[PDB]
């Protein structure tokens, strides 16, 4: 585990993804790269996107903040130059139309940027020029592959907000047993991978791994297994906002790892004797997964929306507010909000809560038990990302395509990513990794990305999405 990293380094080597979207905007921006589309857009949209942040991870990684300044200012200067060559949105549109769902350029490239990088750092582990600091933790501590799992949570509640929404724009309220059976259905395929890689690994009898998950539990269970949860809990959800139903099973989980030692003394030097006592790691990880899902679904409740609607800051809603604004009460102003304020307020508010839960706190964050302040770290970074992500597409005031390979890889990213898993397994078998030097590594890092890259864009440009 080697005890892992300081967060300020995993904040600096992320930040790239940003850095480059913004010189991105910019050189399109700039006006002097030519209209028609061409061998030069491609080679550019390659270099910024997929070797940026390879180069981040593996070989600039001991001096981040240098790279990001030599992607920034040159194409910046570009830009200027493109102002020197050269010498609508309407209120009664926004009145007469509805509310209806619209898609965002943020979102797009957020998820985009997540994929590639989880897909870069899956091969990247085993070789030797990947810093040894960034691996996983054993027990308590920090490093940057404990955040791939809270991001995947938190992006699909807020995906799963959308349904949500869609749902509720329906005037004919759908049986409990039908969203039971959807939300099966929803999770079949990950519940049917989940007990074929149980069988692989009956039959591959390989290397253990029991304190990652325990004996049998494993990520897709969990995964599928989060949406009956929510279902069955969403009648009380329709008394109560979902966030005091967060606050509450994250309080009652703490008082219980807390009020006495004796439950951290079972939950770590327990025997493995009977089922309950095999796989209690994730059983007693659900509890923060499903916070993290809740918190997730209602911080995308507005972002999700296209229009501000009353009171979309905890509750799901279509009305409008306008006429609220005849007589508006202080409330009633406030709390209804455009994305962009509400991001801010729920970013300060997380901010000031982890600050003093920080100060605090006894003991250390821990992935394993998946305790208050790693739910708390989490969502404080992903919400600062996204606030950046949304002030940038503001600024640049594109609004109502981002680059070719985020898209490529949103469109197919559960297939993209078995083949990328298939791949890694692949090289592994083909040869020996820890012997290889530096360069030789690197090659082969840049030929597989090379290889996945144009496998994505063949797919997505011939117009065939899979689904699996
Ligand atoms: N190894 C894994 N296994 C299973 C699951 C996941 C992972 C995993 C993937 C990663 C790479 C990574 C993704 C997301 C983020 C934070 O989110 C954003 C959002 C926008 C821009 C930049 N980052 C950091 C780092 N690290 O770990």
């Amino acid at each position: 585990g080697l005890n892992g990293g300081s967060i300020t380094e995993i904040n600096a080597v992320t930040s790239i993804a940003l850095v480059t979207y913004i010189s991105w905007n910019l050189l399109k921006n700039s006006n002097l790269m030519p209209p028609g589309i061409s061998s030069v857009q491609y080679i550019i949209d390659f270099a910024l996107n997929w070797v940026a942040l390879l180069l981040s991870i593996t070989i600039y990684a001991s001096e981040p903040y240098l790279l990001n300044t030599l992607i920034l200012l040159p194409c910046l200067l570009a830009f200027i130059y493109g102002k020197f060559t050269s010498s609508i949105y309407n209120k009664k549109k926004m009145i007469t139309q509805r509310f209806q769902l619209e898609k965002k350029p943020y979102i797009t490239a957020y998820r985009g940027g997540m994929l590639i990088l989880t897909a870069i750092a899956i091969l990247a582990v085993d070789f030797p020029i990947f810093p040894r600091r960034f691996a996983k933790v054993e027990t308590w501590g920090t490093s940057l592959m404990d955040l791939g799992v809270g991001s995947f949570v938190f992006s699909n509640g807020i995906v799963s907000s959308r349904a949500l929404l869609k749902n509720l724009s329906l005037k004919s309220k759908p049986s409990f047993l039908k969203n039971a059976f959807n939300a099966l259905k929803s999770g079949g395929t990950l519940l049917f991978l989940g007990l074929l890689r149980l069988f692989f690994v009956k039959n591959l009898e390989y290397q253990e791994h029991v304190t990652e998950y325990g004996v049998h539990w494993n990520f897709f269970i969990t995964l599928s297994l989060l949406p009956l949860v929510l279902t069955f809990i969403d009648p009380v959800t329709r008394m109560v906002p979902r966030c005091s139903i967060a606050i509450f099973i994250s309080c009652i989980y703490e008082w219980l790892l807390l009020k006495d030692d004796r439950t951290l003394n079972f939950l770590i030097l327990a025997d493995r004797n009977c089922f309950f006592s095999a796989n209690r790691e994730g059983i007693f990880s659900f509890l923060g997964y499903c916070s993290i899902f809740l918190w997730g679904q209602n911080t995308g409740f507005y972002l999700l929306g296209n229009k501000p609607t009353l009171n979309n800051l905890y509750k799901p809603s279509t009305q409008d507010v306008v006429a609220a604004s005849k007589k508006s009460s202080t409330w009633d102003y406030w709390t209804s909000v455009t994305p962009l304020s509400g991001l801010c307020i729920w970013s300060t508010i997380f901010l000031v809560i982890s600050q003093l839960v920080f100060q605090y706190h006894p003991y250390s964050v821990s992935r394993r038990f998946a305790n208050l302040p790693y739910t708390l770290w989490v969502i404080t970074y992903n919400l600062l990302f996204l606030t950046g992500y949304c002030l940038t597409d503001k600024i640049f005031g594109n609004s109502s395509k981002v680059a070719e390979c985020l898209e490529s890889i949103n469109s197919n990213g559960l297939f993209l990513f078995l083949l990328a898993n298939v791949s890694t397994g692949l090289v592994n078998m083909s040869m020996v990794t820890i012997d290889s030097s530096p360069l030789k590594s690197f090659l082969v890092l840049l030929a597989y990305c090379s290889f996945i890259a144009v496998i994505s864009v063949f797919l997505y440009r011939k117009r065939i999405f899979i689904k699996l």
